């Protein structure tokens, strides 16, 4: 299969729960992505299926298997279709706006369309040496 793992260093963000951010209230979207894109985007690292019931009975399984990795979001698409990966990558890219340690899941949506759309450009030039969204 094909997997693309978008790492978020949970060691870097102890105060930002990417799990509570990504699959917490929006776990539905992870399900929608696998259902629609054909890619089962699994959050790997510590906290994927961190359910107490799971560590009891579902223990030893993929959830804990990748629990020993660092928290990252992985679009796992089982197929060779490039059209497949294109579909999950766009969806997961919206997650890329989500796995940001931002306090909220907005503002950036508007700011990135406006300014972050073209950060370094003729108007700035030197901003190329230091852009916020590197």
């Amino acid at each position: 299969q094909l997997q693309e793992k978008l790492y978020v260093p949970v060691k870097e963000y102890p105060d930002f729960n990417f799990v509570g951010r990504i699959l917490g209230p929006r776990g539905l979207t992870a399900k929608q992505l696998e259902a629609e894109t054909g890619c089962k985007i699994m959050v790997r690292g510590k906290g994927s299926m961190r359910d107490k019931k799971k560590e009891e009975q579902n223990r030893g399984k993929p959830n804990w298997e990748h629990l020993n990795e660092d928290l990252h979001v992985l679009i796992t698409v089982e197929d060779a279709q490039n059209r497949a990966e294109l579909k999950l990558k766009r969806a997961v890219e919206e997650v890329k706006k989500l796995l940001v340690p931002a306090a909220e899941g907005e503002d950036s949506l508007k700011k990135m369309k406006l300014m972050e759309l073209a950060i370094l450009n003729g108007t700035y030039r030197d901003a190329n040496l230091k852009s916020p969204a590197l």
